[PDB]
């Protein structure tokens, strides 16, 4: 589920979901469209696209459970949605996670018209 996504994300981050990728260049949240502006971005981009290919399963509101197992996130036994939803929010965390180096404040609230390019998934 949506709230469940933003614990994993501070979790791995230490960065509130809400505001620092919740509105986060042409991909993280609402949008999706044009080309990533950087590393972060690509994150929501597949993230976007990992959803995507589960088009009957409901990631804003569906609950999966997941474990810590050497502070690796593990994808507990559930439903084959709920299963799938948290392999998608898993991999977004950890790809966060791998390009904090990178992230910058300036691609927060981005503009929608600046979101040009088509990119398949
Ligand atoms: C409770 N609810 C309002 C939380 C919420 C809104 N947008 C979010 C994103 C967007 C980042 C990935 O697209 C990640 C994690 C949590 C949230």
């Amino acid at each position: 589920s949506l709230l469940e996504f933003g614990k994993m994300i501070l979790e791995e981050t230490g960065k509130l979901a809400i505001p620092s990728y919740s509105s986060y260049g042409c991909y993280c949240g609402w949008g999706g469209k044009g080309t990533p502006k950087d590393a972060t971005d690509r994150c929501c981009f597949v993230h976007d696209c990992c959803y995507g290919n589960l088009p009957d399963c409901n990631p804003k509101s569906d609950r999966y459970k997941y474990k810590r197992v050497n502070g690796a996130i593990v994808c507990e036994k559930g439903t084959s949605c709920e299963n799938r939803i948290c392999e998608c929010d898993k991999a977004a965390a950890i790809c966060f996670r791998q390009n904090l180096n990178t992230y910058s404040k300036k691609y927060m609230l981005y503009p929608d018209f600046l979101c040009k390019g088509e990119l398949k998934c």
